[PDB]
């Protein structure tokens, strides 16, 4: 497996038709998972699988602008269990982040960030064996 916390570079940033994939499998017990797709110090787009926030499973969405998390955004839907692989993938929209796990849409983040093209890496942290994580044009 490639070592977590990974960072993977985005070569000029993100556009749309940008596709980002992610393989791994959960660890058993997981507590949380994160995408953080970073321009500079910012993230752009916090992606947080939640395992037990009151005991409840959640996925909670954000940006960090000058070291301050904004409006969280939260989808119940949650495809994610301990010990089990999965995909997740990011494709850039216009407008959006669209994002699928296991080949079904999950969830899409409208763009706060604006300046796509500085959107430069891709961290990926938290409680998973990660196999791959690569992006292509479609
Ligand atoms: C207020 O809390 C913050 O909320 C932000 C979103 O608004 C981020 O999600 C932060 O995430 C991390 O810092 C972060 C996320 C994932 C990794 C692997 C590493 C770091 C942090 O979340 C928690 O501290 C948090 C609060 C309550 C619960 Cl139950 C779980 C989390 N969490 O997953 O971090
Ligand atoms: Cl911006």
């Amino acid at each position: 497996m490639l070592i977590v916390p990974y960072n993977l570079p985005l070569p000029g940033g993100v556009v749309p038709r940008m596709l980002i994939t992610i393989l791994g499998t959960v660890k058993p017990n997981a507590n949380r998972i994160a995408l953080d797709f970073q321009r500079g110090n910012d993230v752009a787009f916090h992606f947080n699988p939640r395992f037990n926030e009151n005991n409840r499973r959640v996925i909670v969405c954000n940006t960090k602008l000058d070291n301050n998390w904004g409006r969280e955004e939260r989808q119940s839907v949650f495809p994610f269990e301990s010990g089990k692989p999965f995909k997740i993938q990011v494709l850039v929209e216009p407008d959006h982040f669209k994002v699928a796990v296991n080949d079904a849409h999950l969830l899409q983040y409208n763009h706060r960030v604006k300046k796509l093209n500085e959107i430069s890496k891709l961290g990926i942290s938290g409680d998973i064996d990660l196999t791959s994580a690569s992006y292509t044009m479609i």
